[PDB]
């Protein structure tokens, strides 16, 4: 079946003060590919898609500030804190030139920075990634109450502080087959303790929906305008019926952002990589090799 261990050996890299933890596998030449995980999520998710690339590339997978294994600092958990601390974790590993796996928030920090250091970026892999909502009839209908109620500090914090509901609900909501009582209990390790919740409460405030906050809307919006027409190679798995990238949407995508090739990986919600993580590695180790890297 789908495996459940992690068997990466730990690493840790001192950033702004704070440790962050990394998994890091595979050759020592080469470009590295930078994996990115989201909310509630960390490295974890990557644990059945890094065995089809380590072979041949470099594998390089950090846990955001607050999850994971990386240290728990007492921040806002902003999309800017994530930025200044995956930026910084970047430059402390003297990492050059990347090609990027990413995936829901992740996306966010990895196109972010994509956009901001274009010559840096050889190839982006993505799926289930964030763009703008533009008004909450485009946020999907199941889950439309439980956003709206995650994005106040009464209901929300109660939710996802008090109850652990983005771990225990959101979480399997969003993945087609049954997770295993081994896997939640390694998604919910970083996270037993509610007041380290911050990040799993401040992430859902942040989504770009309805025009809020509009300084996350606005520097999406400015990285899908780049996606548009860079020409970096573009690598876009999606599965049925997805969550915020539905198959219809996918296709559409994929023939108007330039050099992109879109990846059907059968049934999914949003986090594809627990429905079929041997094709995702299989399919991102195979287009590495036809990039000039
Ligand atoms: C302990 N206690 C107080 C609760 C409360 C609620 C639940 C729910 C649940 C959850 C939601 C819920 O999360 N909706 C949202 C679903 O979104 C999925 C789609 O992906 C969104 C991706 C966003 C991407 C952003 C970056 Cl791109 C709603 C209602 C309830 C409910 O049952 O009231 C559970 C649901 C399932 C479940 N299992 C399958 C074991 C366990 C639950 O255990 C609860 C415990
Ligand atoms: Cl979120």
């Amino acid at each position: 079946g789908i495996g459940t261990g992690f068997p990466f050996d730990p690493h840790y890299v001192e950033v702004l003060g704070e440790r962050m933890h990394y998994v890091d596998v595979g050759p020592r030449d080469g470009t590295p590919v930078l994996f990115l995980h989201g909310n509630p999520t960390s490295s974890y998710v990557w644990r059945n898609i890094i065995p089809h690339v380590a072979p041949t590339h470099r594998c390089i997978a950090p846990d955001l500030i607050g999850m994971g294994k990386s240290d728990k600092p007492d921040l806002g958990y902003f999309f800017d804190d994530h930025v200044r601390f995956m930026d910084a974790f970047i430059e402390a590993l003297g990492l050059e030139e990347v090609v990027l796996v990413i995936h829901a928030w992740g996306s966010a920090l990895g196109f972010h920075w994509a956009k901001r250091n274009p010559e840096r970026v050889k190839g982006i892999a993505f799926m289930e990634f964030i763009r703008p909502i533009p008004t909450w009839d485009e946020w999907p209908e199941f889950a439309r109450e439980t956003f709206q109620a995650f994005r106040t500090t009464d209901v929300g914090r109660k939710l996802i502080i008090d109850q652990n509901v983005f771990i225990e609900g959101t979480l399997p909501m969003g993945v087609v087959r049954p997770l295993t009582e081994v896997e939640m209990d390694h998604y919910r390790e970083p996270f037993l303790n509610p007041v380290d919740r911050e990040p799993l409460w401040r992430f859902p405030n942040e989504l770009p929906i309805a025009g809020e906050p509009a300084n996350i809307v606005a520097l999406v919006e400015e990285y899908m305008d780049w996606l548009h027409q860079s020409p970096v190679p573009k690598l876009l798995f999606w599965g049925t019926p997805g969550v915020l990238i539905p198959p219809a949407e996918a296709a559409r995508l994929a023939k108007s952002l330039p050099n992109c090739k879109a990846v059907d990986i059968g049934p999914g919600l949003n986090l594809l990589q627990e429905d079929n993580p041997d094709l995702i590695g299989s399919e991102i180790a195979r287009w590495l090799s036809t990039l000039e890297i």
